[PDB]
């Protein structure tokens, strides 16, 4: 079978969510070194935004093909599937997402682009996957505080919420689900809350000190990463 056909027959089991499907067929191209077609692939779910390039790469990560996680992907996936220690980098403004050293009553510590540090221990944060429903989730952990990110339920008048640190994941206002996407060579992330499906995103405010809280955002994001989506770097 001619590659564009293989191509076209891997390409169309992870639009459709046979994760199983698609792991069989990368596992069959990886091993006949057609790693050419697996790259191509994934090169096309990420120019398309297909949620379910997330899921593809974390059931090859679980059923055996790390490896084609590593080789095949944007360093990123390997980054967020091995739980390594990364910094969360919002394009727009090139901040450091970080929580805020007082805790602000039940609500948590505060979630803010950070406007000076972008490289101390308080700027590192870990992927944390699970699986529910033929859909992977995270909780994005910070590592200092051992705090998870998490949408607050109140809102300001444009109906965005404010982003927390909390101390356990207690509802799916703490779980989030990745869109991919580019601008020119970089791989970014558009990062979506699981309860209300709102993305998170640094303030156009800024505060005296550089910073700008994060929200999850009530408005349209999508072809606009430049402005929406989120690099993750290793830290
Ligand atoms: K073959």
């Amino acid at each position: 079978v001619p590659n564009d056909i293989l191509e076209e027959q891997l390409y169309n089991s992870i639009v459709v969510a046979d994760y199983d499907s698609a792991v069989e067929k990368s596992k069959h191209l990886y091993e006949e070194k057609k790693s050419e077609v697996i790259t191509n692939v994934v090169n096309k779910l990420i120019r398309n935004n297909k949620m379910n390039c997330m899921e593809y790469a974390y059931q090859l990560w679980l059923q055996g093909s790390k490896d084609i996680v590593r080789d095949c992907f944007p360093v990123e996936f390997r980054l967020i599937f091995a739980e390594n220690a990364i910094k969360l980098m919002y394009k727009r403004d090139g901040l450091a997402l970080t929580l805020s050293n007082d805790v602000h009553g039940n609500d948590g510590r505060l979630a803010f682009g950070d406007g000076k540090d972008k490289t101390s221990p308080k700027v590192s944060w870990k992927f944390i996957a699970l699986w529910e429903n033929n859909k992977v989730y995270f909780k994005i952990l910070n590592t200092e505080r051992n705090q998870y990110l998490v949408l607050g339920v109140g809102t300001n008048p444009n109906g965005d919420h404010m982003a927390f640190g909390v101390n356990s994941v207690d509802s799916f206002r703490a779980q989030w689900y990745l869109q991919p996407a580019k601008y020119d060579k970089d791989n970014l992330f558009y990062i979506y809350n699981r309860e209300y499906s709102k993305a998170l995103t640094l303030s156009r405010t800024l505060e005296t000190s550089g910073n700008r809280m994060a929200w999850g955002y009530n408005g349209r994001v999508i072809g606009s990463p430049e402005h929406y989506a989120w690099g993750v770097k290793a830290f």
